[PDB]
């Protein structure tokens, strides 16, 4: 059978919060079967735990935030994307502050942490959510969709008209039958436009931002000295974001996500909308891995 997975060992890293600019200690720890991913604010007294579930998401305008009462964990999506991509079902995530460190702006550093810790198979069937009916949400011209698909696929389109994006592909369709999350998605960095970053900084936000952890673009150019890591890095980062935001479902997906100019807010709305309609999905397990449309 396809088994649940956790970490073999505890592993640590340090970094700064993109939004807060605050140095933070990050710890990833093994967890028992059926735990899911649970964040813990170990700086607080008492320590506060927040399960990484769609219903615990708070504000989403900037990054995906988990909340419990007055306690938050900001910017969970890049770490969760790595968890999702490597098939980690169960883990504790300990933080010394209210924001996951931004690291290099991608999921690469978290893939390295997970691969370094090692993967541990557990004696329980891994549960998948299979999309049975297409479900969609929209806001203005933005749209996010789950579509039935025998496998796991993420498609995305962005539609920037600024000169810097002219001629760029702005679309990608990743079928993970034949695409490596690690090699072809995980290192795509977050990005921002100068005018937007200036606005944030003017308000004493984005205090951890630097050209070392974000792609900076203006109307016409990519400003980073060495340009892009992937030819289509922008849309690949939107896919990275979607994979992490989607993992708040708490299980891997059998289906296709399609995003059109969408972000964290529609991603979470899509999850809550899916969860609420039991005719649109079912939980499946695979007693024979060979019969599965996916592979970890
Ligand atoms: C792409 C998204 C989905 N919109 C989203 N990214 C952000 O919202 C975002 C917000 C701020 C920054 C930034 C910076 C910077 C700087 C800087 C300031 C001063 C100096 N002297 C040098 C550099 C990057 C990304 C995201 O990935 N969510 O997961
Ligand atoms: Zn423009
Ligand atoms: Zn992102």
């Amino acid at each position: 059978m396809i088994k649940q997975r956790t970490l073999k060992n505890i592993i640590r890293a340090t970094g700064v919060g993109l939004h807060s600019g605050e140095k933070v200690y990050l710890t990833l720890k093994p967890a028992p079967v059926d735990t899911g991913i649970v964040f813990s604010r170990t700086d607080l007294d008492p320590v506060v735990e927040i399960p990484a579930r769609a219903e615990n998401v708070g504000e989403t305008t900037m990054s995906t935030t988990l909340v419990k009462g007055d306690v938050k964990v900001d910017t969970v999506e890049h770490l969760l994307s790595a968890m999702a991509g490597l098939g980690i079902d169960n883990a504790y995530v300990e933080l010394s502050a209210s924001e996951v460190p931004i690291m290099d702006g991608s999921a690469g550093p978290f893939v390295f942490l997970i691969q370094s810790a090692g993967l541990q198979e557990q004696e329980a069937a891994k549960k998948f959510i299979r999309i049975k009916r297409e479900v969609s949400v929209e806001e203005g011209d933005k749209r996010a969709v789950f579509v039935p698909f025998d496998g796991f696929k993420v498609s995305f389109e962005i539609d920037f008209d600024h000169p810097v994006f002219r001629g760029r592909t702005q679309q990608a369709s990743v079928d993970f039958s034949s695409t490596s999350f690690v090699k072809e998605v995980s290192r795509a960095r977050t990005f921002g436009f100068m005018r937007d970053i200036e606005y944030l900084r003017s308000q004493n936000l984005a205090l951890g931002g630097s050209v070392e952890n974000a792609i900076v673009v203006d109307e016409n150019r990519v400003l980073n000295e060495d340009g892009l890591r992937y030819e289509d890095e922008f849309v690949k980062h939107k896919i990275l974001d979607a994979i992490g935001d989607l993992y708040l479902l708490g299980n891997s997906l059998i289906g296709e996500f399609r995003g059109f100019k969408s972000g964290h807010a529609l991603n979470n709305q899509l999850l809550r909308t899916l969860i609420a309609d039991k005719d649109a999905w079912e939980v499946v397990t695979f007693e024979d891995a060979r019969t599965a449309p996916i592979s970890y």
